[PDB]
DNA sequence: GGTAGACCTGGACGC
DNA sequence: GCGTCCAGGTCTACC
């Protein structure tokens, strides 16, 4: 009862709730689909992970966001604690607003948009976004989720543990600078991002100014941020992307790769033009993020997440 | 200045 | 059941 993953049913008293129509926000479409990798649906309709250092478990109504956090005697999330939850989903934002924006401008968003309402981006944390989606290159979310898993264990902080399941913070630079992390990487299955891993950490801390630099980043133009990212091992274009959307609040910035090829050309008829290539290459795709950019606007990329997530279910 | 592979790992085809 | 192919790409020789 008092044991194990909480449900909105078993502990009534442990929940508070968010204003928030599913229209709004949808879990199920938002924390599998690889924005992040640290959430996982334990129960049916709950999701639970590690949130601004502490566990929660979130589900939803069709006009309330559920919540319950973990921390020393179990009590409903305070109304501070509550506000983490709105910023991490920057609620702030009207995905309405949004969505009818790009359905005006764009008659396929509006087709694809009826069936996948809700998909909103996550303001993430810096290292564990960086670190993050340099696990991502080359591979496939259900690895990924893995390897960060591995990795948290290893390296993070553990906060609590729910029935057997140990959950830990998101390792620190100076962690993940360790000394032989490479090789214990390696032997979490990391692959050859064991290094990229390693050299970033130590490449942030050793060279760059550390935590505040990247930081600072949150701050600079679109243009600066990713060029800064890309001087990281590990980190190209696409990466550098990923990274400027979903933690450096740059919502035009466009990810593209394999996925975003299939929706551009089956679905716009896209070709590059002012390239050289007919396929992927350094220069058509940043004509594609460009042409996403001035098809549906300044928050391009929020655009993007929505596609990119229905076609992952596909 | 732009290309063509090589690449950890492991579930998904397809022979 | 064994070799390709592919997944939230990057890095590096090479013409
Ligand atoms: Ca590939």
């Amino acid at each position: 009862g008092s044991e194990g993953h909480r449900t909105l049913a078993s502990t009534p008293a442990l929940w508070a709730s968010i204003p928030c129509p599913r229209s709004e926000l949808r879990l199920d479409l938002v924390l599998p689909s690889g924005q992040s990798f640290r959430w996982r649906e334990q129960s049916p309709a709950h999701w639970s992970g590690v949130l601004a250092d502490q566990v929660w478990t979130l589900t939803q109504t069709e006009e309330q966001l559920h919540c319950t956090v973990y921390r020393s005697q179990a009590s409903r999330p305070t109304p501070d604690e509550l506000e983490a939850v709105r910023k991490y989903f920057q609620l702030d934002v009207t995905l309405a607003q949004l969505y009818h924006h790009w359905g005006s401008v764009d008659s396929h968003f509006q087709e694809v948009a009826q069936k996948f309402q809700g998909v909103r981006l996550l303001r993430q944390d810096p290292i564990e976004c960086l670190f993050s989606f340099i696990c991502s290159s080359n591979n496939n979310i259900a690895r990924i989720t893995g390897m960060v898993e591995r990795l948290c264990q290893a390296f993070g902080p553990r906060l609590i543990q729910l029935d057997d399941v140990t959950y830990h913070g998101f390792p620190s630079l100076q962690a993940l600078a360790g000394p032989e992390v490479e090789a214990h990487l390696r032997k979490l299955g990391l692959g050859y991002r064991a290094r990229y891993v390693s050299a970033s950490a130590r490449a942030i801390l050793e060279e760059q100014g550390g935590l505040a630099w990247l930081q600072q980043l949150r701050e600079s133009s679109y243009e600066e941020a990713h060029k800064a990212l890309c001087i990281l091992p590990g980190v190209g274009t696409k990466v550098a992307d990923c990274i400027c959307l979903m933690a450096l609040d740059k919502p035009q910035a466009v990810p593209v790769n394999v996925h975003m090829w299939h929706i551009a050309q089956r679905d716009y008829s896209w070709h590059p033009t002012t390239s050289q290539a007919k396929g992927p290459s350094p220069q058509t795709n940043k004509e594609l993020g460009n042409f996403f950019r001035s098809l549906w606007g300044p928050y391009a990329g929020w655009a993007q997440a929505v596609l990119f997530s229905a076609d992952l279910r596909q």
